[PDB]
């Protein structure tokens, strides 16, 4: 049944706390597996060490760009990009884990953790999980963001993996 993975977050190299996520493999197997594998690193590349390069309070935290650290990079475990699996799930509120993209069928490795209801993304972005514990750590991250998204401190995934 549904996998759980975690990220331990750091701020300027100082441990903050752990966020953990349920990945909805029961409804988005392919999109779930991508995130799971990136989190454990089992493919030889993944989230560990990457940063959250874009954070907008009241909206979301974005990370996943583990190759260019700035929104222009990242890749999936399938190839540069894979299809939108489906849109069964709707951005219903804070906590939601959904994929970033640059158009139809362009899912790589980037994602948003929403800090608010973002229903306008429905049918555009694949929701594939949600925060399970540490929503508060995400709320602490959120404070280092800004209106244009730039972080005032350096937010990173010091470690990540599968809890089970």
């Amino acid at each position: 049944v549904n996998p759980t993975v975690f990220f331990d977050i750091a701020v300027d190299g100082e441990p903050l706390g752990r966020v953990s996520f349920e990945l909805f493999a029961d409804k988005v197997p392919k999109t779930a597996e991508n995130f799971r594998a990136l989190s454990t690193g089992e493919k030889g590349f993944g989230y560990k060490g990457s940063c959250f390069h874009r954070i907008i309070p009241g909206f979301m935290c974005q990370g996943g760009d583990f190759t260019r650290h700035n929104g222009t990079g990242g890749k999936s475990i399938y190839g540069e990009k894979f299809e939108d699996e489906n849109f069964i799930l709707k951005h219903t509120g804070p906590g939601i884990l959904t994929m970033a993209n640059a158009g139809p069928n362009t899912n790589g490795s980037q994602f948003f953790i929403c800090t608010a209801k973002t229903e306008w993304l429905d049918g555009k972005h694949v929701v594939f999980g949600k925060v399970k514990e540490g929503m508060n750590i995400v709320e602490a991250m959120e404070r280092f963001g800004s209106r244009n998204g730039k972080t005032s401190k350096k937010i990173t995934i010091a470690d990540c993996g599968q809890l089970e």
